[PDB]
This record gives C-alpha cells, sequence and structure tokens, in this order.
C-alpha cells in the first residue's frame, strides 16, 4: 500500500492520472519523481522546466555539478540526483526529443531506467515539448516497465483521450 491517490488502474503495474507533476510529488513526497531529462540536464522547460523550478534552482544548480563532473548523459540513459523539496530522488531520464531527430526507438531504453526503482512517479517520456506520440509513448510504458509507476498526464484532454484509446 502506497499514498498514491485518485490513479485509474491500466495493468498490473502502470497507474495514470490527470495531474500536475509538481503537485503531485509536493503532495505525495513519493521515493523517486522521474524528470522528463534532456542529456545536459538543462531543466528549461516542460516537465523539467516546471520541477527545477519547483525547487528554487535547486535541481539546476545540482545538475550543472554532475554535468562538470561526468558530462552528458546518453539518450535513452539516466542519473539519480536528490529530488529537493519534492521527493527523496529525482530519475533524469532522457527519452529521445523528436524535434531534435533523434531514434523513437531509445524510448524503450529510457523506460528501462524505470524497472531500477520499485516505484516512481513519471510523465510520459517523449511527450509534450519532446514530440513524441504520447499514446505511443504509453503504450511503450506498460510493454517495458516492469515496476510500478504512477503516471501523471498534466492536460485533461490528453488524459481522457488516452484512457479511451487504451488497449
Ligand atoms: C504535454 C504534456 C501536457 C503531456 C506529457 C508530459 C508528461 O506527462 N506533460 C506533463 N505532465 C505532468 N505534469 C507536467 N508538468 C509540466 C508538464 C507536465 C506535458
Amino acid at each position: 500500500v502506497n499514498s498514491f491517490s485518485g490513479y485509474l488502474k491500466l495493468t498490473d503495474n502502470v497507474y495514470i492520472k490527470n495531474a500536475d507533476i509538481v503537485e503531485e510529488a509536493k503532495k505525495v513526497k513519493p521515493t523517486v519523481v522521474v524528470n522528463a531529462a534532456n542529456v545536459y540536464l538543462k531543466h528549461g522547460g516542460g516537465v523539467a522546466g516546471a520541477l527545477n523550478k519547483a525547487t528554487n534552482n535547486a535541481m539546476q544548480v545540482e545538475s550543472d555539478d554532475y554535468i562538470a563532473t561526468n558530462g552528458p548523459l546518453k539518450v535513452g540513459g539516466s542519473c539519480v540526483l536528490s529530488g529537493h523539496n519534492l521527493a527523496k530522488h529525482c530519475l533524469h531520464v532522457v527519452g529521445p526529443n523528436v524535434n531534435k531527430g533523434e531514434d523513437i526507438q531509445l524510448l524503450k531504453s529510457a523506460y528501462e531506467n524505470f524497472n531500477q526503482h520499485e516505484v516512481l512517479l513519471a510523465p510520459l517520456l517523449s511527450a509534450g515539448i519532446f514530440g513524441a506520440d504520447p499514446i505511443h509513448s504509453l503504450r511503450v510504458c506498460v510493454d517495458t516497465v516492469r515496476t510500478n509507476v504512477y503516471l501523471a498526464v498534466f492536460d485533461k484532454n490528453l488524459y481522457d483521450k488516452l484512457v479511451s484509446s487504451f488497449l
């Protein structure tokens, strides 16, 4: 039993809700919140920009030190950093950005990072400003993640379309 509330159950391990991931994280304070990161951990917009703003830019400061030490992530890769005031940990995961020409096949590799954590709060990878089809992203999530994932979908219209079209 966990403190996630109001989710629709899609499968044995995947749950979905129309919610702002920032507000969800502040309420639940989960062990792991997933960020829709880029390889440089530049948290300028979308989910990443919103999460960073909620940390008063502490996420960006930590991220800049991480990159200075380690260099950029791989597309499809991830790193674990602090969750600041939002969660214990933040799993920064890089899904392919279709608006940069990146291979959508890497979306499965991106979701595989979730399997290293027993429970996560997460957005749909590569959705929003990353330019991928969110229905497809949900399909890959369900077919790849085996741990317990609680998906927050910000757009209410998009949430209803994902539920109604789910197979
Ligand atoms: C374009 C979106 C409405 C759809 C998919 C992603 C990840 O779920 N989106 C978010 N989902 C949940 N919380 C969020 N906060 C800021 C953006 C955001 C944007």
